[PDB]
């Protein structure tokens, strides 16, 4: 088994754990430790009861510095100092660092100093790492020597595979995206009741895209709003393409990719569905074919769904396996 | 005083009335009659309470066959045949048809035959009316012989003025729009039965065909989708267009900002404040450009996010259009 | 195997099918037919996709006037009159009439006449049926010759067991209830405002019908709030015997452990309404909220997934009816 | 004119100012000064824009240390030290302290020593202030010798007048209350959980507040509360046992009459079929919903009570303020 440690037990951290068990990936991966600067009581409770995902099916037990999920024992640490973590003693193959705040070499190297073989960040970090993976797109670029890696971000994993598919088919020359987020300072917007408004929020989506697709620097922008719905995101993508195209052809391309090389990663639907119907859906992206439009023959719009959190947590596990099982 | 009658007292009919008093337009226009099918105890209560900006500030009551707003008496009518509406007896200058159902030349003629000089429809109607007005964009296209006019639609009015501004400055080549609508058993459209509170729900939208009617040149160059989210009374419109001329986000904002100071004052507003949607609740502008959200990808793909209280701006535009029709008039 | 047909494929009828498969009761009940006025594609669709209960696990296909759940075929009918339902041909043991509109003795008689052996109504219905069952409280009042039975109402089901527990231990003198409803006609014409909306409720009438000694001693009100489909029931009773709040919690905790296990649950954990979504208990007593004013006025807060709990009790009462 | 200063410009302090301008009380009360740590530009923006109460009808400008409401200039302070507040300079007759921090006899003494003649706190406070006033019920218990006064709390202000009314008519023996809060505000494990889906139990000091005010109901009153995702209007579900025998129509008639007479402008009564937003920005402390009144047997009364907790409370602060500067 690949022995994994979770640094930080916020929403992504807890989701990685549930997804490990629910997906059957536990036959190949085991979680041996979680570091979180909060009490084990609350951790265990929040792991068992989720608003967005419901009741977790495995017995959850907490005792001393141990968290139990079914039979598995899991050490709970409260360390402010990354180098003082017991990674070597626990035989840590991969630390999944889910703390948020940027990722980087210094931090990865501190997990490695404590004795972890590799590090996978949940957040894009800086342009300094051994690699950034959008699983389903570029995991075959990983090498045995890539030890400090980033899995991109919740929102980037949703849209990148779609962008890849459209650009391969038609050549993207320009792109603009709006993300409609579900519910989840020097900004007079935070101190406003989320219950009733469409609230614009900061987004780093564009940076994510142009870092992954450097041929689009100065060619991509993004905005975002928050709305009071349940954990499903809609990404509204508008791209100009080189080759002329019609909507039913954009749709055929995406249907077949979901059928084929992107099965499990990008799904496609034509059914009359609403966002909750993708709650807890493990795909990175579900293209809603009913919303595909082409203006003229060069301006594509697609509406893409994702459970950004559940999709991403599953990909985190996919990337962890790819990292842990590569030959030099 | 411009004599008006309102046919249909649903959300829009009621908002037209509220707008008339709140805006001061009542110095210019008097509502002589309201035609509504369905009890009138309702009418008063809904006028009073279903408002969204506090209880309507004018005193409201229902006596006899009459509705009282403040000290004004309005004749309440219940008539199913357009032919027998007593517009002639009341000397009605414009009938504001707010039913959401009547929209054809023949419906127009039917109102005019019962004695209205002119008719204004609260929705796009048929493709062959005398004119379709987006107040602030093309009221000047109203001739004297145009007795049957459409006011376009709530959503259409939000966006066409920004489209005009953008087209004139940079030349729109193609365009795509997403409307984020606020909230309003078994049904053949399967999405409609679903709990609204929980979801982003894709909805059918007529916006593209509205843009297309107004801008003949944009046929086959414009598309639209929409979703409904569980927020209240303010719509956002997410507009992406390719333009001929090379532009930056800052120049697009200056343009729109200057236009809001000048020729679209009172119609299109502009802002750079960190505001949220409820901040435009009961705002009477047709559109509010949110400067902070403006992007240009490359130098030719503009994204603008526009807000509106779709019902409130529309109701106000109905009154504005009324006066212009009355202005140069048959 | 009990052969059941379902009349009305509204939310209730659909949860009855979902629950049938999820609890494993496929082993003792078979659904042989559904009558629904609307078309079978709509039915299959709604069965699969649900805002409250997520994606249904079993494969759902629709094919002509057949509906397929897993390997199972279910005839779909569109009869608007009870007399023409093919209950004889299909050998129906129990109609589960979930329409919310057929509830009288003569509606039961028309189901029987068409060949159904018995009928279980998914609502209080007529006041002159053979029995009204709130499972866990009075299924032992059931008899073989009871042919036209009512299953009470979802909200009645949530609270009646708790009322019985409290009346037995301390003697209820008077009672008053507020139901806080989720996404479940004077005020409907309003616009969207995200409001607490008062709604008419029949809970007082359901409580006194089940406990007639409470006539003129019980009242209830309700509000709708824009939440997910878990109801909170806020029950305030005056009682004869003096009590403290911790005594009340012990009694219900023990009730949950014992005679009401699987019907009433009990929690002292810091939960919120979504934590009871898809819970098949009729009621979950929240101990953290129990209060006693003085020593005689008890307040209890009780949670329920009113739809889910109720659809499972319908199944229980069904089995109890068929293999008597 | 009574000169007043406001200490703390959060939600309550801003609402007092809005309430002042909207009620016409600007003829009797002048706000000479606001002390607030945050920036003036922020104060102005938040005074102008508010999700509950909407766009302030009065112009709002901010320049330097001045906040302009209409054409009234108001002095802004940023002083952490009560001893240094320039009250004497400004001739402050009453400090409305709306910080929700300050609340003790000493804090009161500090304001007075800095030169404010009297003090009104916007909350419970501590158990030894000169008076606690729920305006409409006990403003008669005010004496000129009362210098350090508390206004009670929002919810306590909504329900006390009703309890008074029912106790006076019928003799209340015992009481229990559930408060249905909208989106407003031992580690509470529920506070993580997203407001947008659930009914969420929350701690309440309502009973404490009632006990404090009516110590004869010591051991005779309890309260729970929940939060639901509605906008700014609270429902209070009050269930009391009474000594006298009563009927629901008699209860409603009592309360309707009190609303016509002795509690006019403080308690309102309605028989109309309404919803909670209908009371948004309603200045009464309480609106009894007559459609919802019940009595079980002849002694167990339920009434459902609405209030815009923040707006009624803002208006009461001013009522008390006015009763504190005039004892002549």
């Amino acid at each position: 088994t690949v022995r994994v440690a979770i640094n930080g037990f916020g929403r992504i951290g807890r989701n990685v754990v549930r997804a490990l068990y629910e997906s059957g990936r536990r036959a190949e991966i085991t979680v041996v430790a979680i570091n979180e600067l909060a009490d084990a009581a609350g951790m265990a409770h929040l792991l068992k009861y989720d608003t967005s995902h419901g009741r977790f099916a495995w017995e959850v037990r907490q005792e001393r510095d141990q968290l139990f999920v079914g039979d598995d024992a899991i050490r709970v640490l409260h360390e402010r100092s990354l180098q003082s973590l017991p990674w070597r003693e626990l035989g840590v193959d991969v630390v999944l660092d889910c703390t948020g705040v940027y990722g980087s070499r210094e931090h990865g190297e501190a997990h490695i100093a404590a004795g972890a073989k590799k590090v996978l960040f949940s957040h894009p970090g800086s342009n300094d790492l051994d690699a950034t993976v959008v699983y389903g797109v570029n995991q075959d670029q990983l090498r045995a020597e890539h030890r400090i890696v980033s899995n991109a971000s919740c929102t980037t994993n949703c849209i990148i595979p779609v962008i890849k598919l459209l650009d391969d088919a038609y050549g993207i020359e320009s792109g603009t995206v709006t993300t409609i987020h579900s519910a989840m300072h020097p900004d007079l917007r935070r101190t406003r009741a989320a219950s009733q408004s469409i609230i614009p929020v900061d987004t780093k989506l564009a940076a994510g895209i142009t870092r992954f697709f450097p041929q689009f620097n100065d060619r991509f922008e993004a905005i975002a709003v928050r709305v009071p719905t349940i954990n499903v995101t809609a990404i509204d993508l508008s791209v100009t393409v080189k080759k002329p195209v019609k909507a039913n052809e954009v749709n055929l391309l995406l249907q077949k990719a979901a059928q084929g090389a992107f099965h499990g990663i990008v799904d496609y639907t034509e059914l009359p569905l609403v966002s909750v119907d993708f709650n807890h859906d493990p795909h990175s992206a579900i293209v809603d074919g009913t919303q595909t439009r082409v203006s003229g023959a060069h301006l594509i719009k697609t509406l893409v769904w994702c459970d950004n959190e559940w999709g991403f947590a599953n990909r985190m596990l996919d990337t962890t396996l790819a990292m842990a099982t590569v030959a030099f």
